[PDB]
């Protein structure tokens, strides 16, 4: 990927190692691809420059249909990591904007797609630690992609073991994933929006849970409740949750 083939438009935000730019990449075909161009401050340590590159190293190896895509890497100074963006933006903003036209089967489709992405990460014992609708992009009205645009706390999405002891496992991600589904079925509503972060653990310890979103099928809410078991061992694996969500999707397809 050549630097002249990438035009920068505006600052997307500040990453951990430097600014992230929203740009456009013109390929060999001439078609314009929306991209996020991640940069690293010059004054960083070699250790910090290495940690910056690890995203390019890992992301190059990821090719899952429901995971964000790496477009390329420009190693020559200033080093850029180019990731694909889509014009439909974040899922949270997309859900809010299309709340009146989106059908429940589509919300179950998105839930299943993220579950498939997470079942793959589970296969390689990798933990996301920040499963939330803000970390999901809309590739098309029928395709969502999981990413990680956060800085390595998201209290309102975290399992009790993550809040209490900073323990993060695949089991804790399963909890976060059900919170992500609650956001999808609620059309982008923030979980526990009515609480402060300090109040969350007290409510979970007492046995209180996020209520069923109006449009959420009872079977899907039961699955959400199993992911929110205080005991991490009693939550399903993403691998089996794919089977569970595929059954829910087929029942919703049969209803619609
Ligand atoms: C070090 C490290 C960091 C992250 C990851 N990692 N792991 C995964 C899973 C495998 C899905 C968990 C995905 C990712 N990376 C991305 O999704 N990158 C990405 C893609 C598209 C756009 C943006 C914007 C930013 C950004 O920094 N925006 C600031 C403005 C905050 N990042 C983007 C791996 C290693």
């Amino acid at each position: 990927i050549a630097r002249e083939d990438v035009v920068l438009n505006r600052i997307l935000g500040e990453g951990f190692f430097g600014e992230v730019y929203e740009g456009v990449y013109t390929n060999h075909k001439g078609e314009k691809i929306n991209v996020a161009v991640k940069t690293c401050k010059k004054d960083c340590t070699l250790d910090n420059k290495e940690k910056f590159m690890s995203e390019a190293v890992i992301m190059k190896n990821l090719d899952h249909p429901h995971i964000v895509k790496l477009i390329g890497i420009i190693e020559e100074e200033p080093t850029w990591i180019i990731m694909e963006l889509y014009p439909y933006g974040e899922l949270g903003h997309y859900l809010e904007r299309n709340k009146n036209s989106l059908k429940v089967l589509t919300l179950v489709l998105y839930s299943l797609q993220i579950c498939k992405a997470m079942a793959y990460l589970e296969s390689i014992n990798c933990v996301h630690r920040d499963i939330a609708v803000r970390n999901i992009l809309v590739a098309s009205p029928e395709c969502v992609k999981l990413g990680d645009f956060g800085l390595s706390l998201p209290i309102k999405w975290m399992s009790p073991e993550s809040i209490n002891f900073r323990r993060f496992t695949t089991a804790s991600d399963v909890w976060m994933f059900a919170v992500c589904m609650w956001e999808i079925l609620s059309f982008g509503k923030q979980p526990f929006f009515w609480l402060e972060n300090k109040d969350v653990i007290g409510v979970l310890e007492k046995g209180d849970r996020l209520p069923k979103p109006d449009l959420c099928p009872p079977v899907l809410y039961t699955l959400m409740t199993r992911c929110w078991d205080y005991d991490p061992s009693d939550r399903p694996r993403f691998t089996e949750l794919v089977c569970s969500l595929s059954d829910v999707y087929q029942m919703e397809k049969d209803i619609a």
